[PDB]
C-alpha cells in the first residue's frame, strides 16, 4: 500500500536537459526550465490521483484516474498529445504515455519520505527526487 497524498519539495534533478531535448523542447525553454526545481501538491483520493506541479514558470496539473487512459495534453511541455494510462505496479505509478515518441512515459513511488520520479523518451532517463514537507504553500 501507499499513499502520494503530501506536498513534495524537489531534493534533485539528474539528466533533464537531456529529456527536453529528446522532446524536442527547443533550447531557450530548456533553459528556463533545467533551472526549476518544481513542487508537487498530490492527492490521492481512492483511484482519483490529482498531481500538480507547480513552479516560477509553468505549472502542469495531471488530474486521472489510475487504470483509465485519457487524452494527456502536453501543450505547455512539448507541444504534443499523447493517449496516457497510468496504472499501478505494485505500489508504483507507471504510465506509458502513447504518441508520437517512443518509450516516453514515467514511474513514480516513495521511499521513507522521499518521492521518487523516474522519467523517460527515447530511451534518455531522467530522475527526480522529492522530499515530503509540511510548511504549505498558498497557490
Ligand atoms: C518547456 C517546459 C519544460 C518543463 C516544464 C515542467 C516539467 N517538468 O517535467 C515535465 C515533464 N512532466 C510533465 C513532469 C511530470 C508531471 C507529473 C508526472 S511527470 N514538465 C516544469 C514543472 C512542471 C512543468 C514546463 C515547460
Amino acid at each position: 500500500p501507499v499513499d502520494f497524498t503530501g506536498y513534495w519539495k524537489m531534493l534533485v534533478n539528474e539528466n533533464f536537459e537531456e529529456y527536453l531535448r529528446a522532446l524536442d523542447v527547443n533550447v531557450a525553454l530548456r533553459k528556463i526550465a533545467n533551472l526549476l526545481k518544481p513542487d508537487k501538491e498530490i492527492v490521492q483520493d481512492g483511484d482519483h490521483m490529482i498531481i500538480r506541479t507547480l513552479s516560477t514558470f509553468r505549472n502542469y496539473i495531471m488530474d486521472f484516474q489510475v487504470g483509465k487512459e485519457f487524452e494527456e495534453d502536453l501543450t505547455g511541455i512539448d507541444d504534443r498529445k499523447c493517449m496516457t494510462t497510468v496504472s499501478w505496479d505494485g505500489d508504483k505509478l507507471q504510465c506509458v504515455q502513447k504518441g508520437e515518441k517512443e518509450g516516453r512515459g514515467w514511474t513514480q513511488w516513495i521511499e521513507g519520505d522521499e518521492l521518487h520520479l523516474e522519467m523517460r523518451v527515447e530511451g534518455v532517463v531522467c530522475k527526480q527526487v522529492f522530499k515530503k514537507v509540511q510548511h504549505h504553500h498558498h497557490h
